[PDB]
């Protein structure tokens, strides 16, 4: 019911590596989210196996697989490589150098693709990391999850965690009525380097970032989703 659609642009560049076909040899690139949503490139020739072909899914999952597979055509058609991708909303919206897994009886080892693999923010969205946490009622151990800041009505918020290709959050908790600030770094909890916490009557929540910067931004993002009055006091 704490719904995000984000919008994912997959942009299939080039491959290098492809040194065992012919040069008239047809490839071309399939481009799947898992759900049911799958593109392909156009043809193009093993002379020149580029293309600036712009993909454009959308996904209910926060942590989406994207499997991009390049074919060889003409008995079927024959996989020469694939890559999984894992992006989140934070993730480099840059063209990215991937290696290819290939069957090892192609000799085509050092098979490379360009990718670049584009996540929009929802407008729900306020925010989104990975985090160190524990609770008391949710997140009840220890554990580097990934979160979103969601946006559930004008004036409600909600801290969600997401697992891999789930399209509704694993727990969540309701921000309002809660004082988050930055605190001193908590004992006996291994892993976690600049820590804060989200408190209100009867529950807390630790958080840990592992870089100060990412929980500046966290801190000041959930100050103004919890409405709460007190200020954090930061180091």
């Amino acid at each position: 019911d704490v719904l995000l659609s984000f919008s994912l642009e997959v942009v299939i560049m080039e491959v290098q590596g492809l040194k065992s076909l012919a040069p008239n040899r047809i490839v071309y690139c399939t481009m799947e989210v898992e759900g049911g949503e799958k593109l392909q490139t156009d043809q193009a020739e093993a002379s020149k196996p580029t293309w600036g072909t712009q993909g454009d899914f959308s996904t209910t999952h926060a942590l989406p697989a994207v499997k991009v597979k390049l074919f060889t055509e003409s008995l079927e058609d024959k996989e020469l490589g694939r890559v999984i991708l894992h992006p989140t909303p934070n993730s480099p919206k840059q063209s990215e150098w991937h290696k290819m897994t290939v069957s090892k009886n192609c000799p085509d080892q050092d098979l490379k693709i360009k990718l670049a693999v584009r996540m929009d923010k929802p407008q729900n969205m306020k925010h989104s990391g990975y985090l160190w946490t524990i609770g008391k009622n949710v997140w009840k151990r220890w554990k580097k999850r990934f979160f979103v800041l969601v946006q559930v009505s004008q004036y409600t918020f909600a801290m969600c965690s997401y697992r891999e290709k789930k399209a509704e959050p694993q727990e969540l908790l309701q921000l309002d009525g809660y004082t988050v600030d930055y605190t001193d770094p908590q004992p006996g909890l291994e892993g976690g380097r600049a820590f804060f916490n989200a408190v209100k009557e009867g529950d807390t929540v630790i958080f840990a970032s592992d870089d100060e910067q990412d929980r500046i931004l966290w801190v000041q993002a959930m100050y103004r989703a919890t409405g709460q009055s007190h200020k954090p006091v930061p180091p």
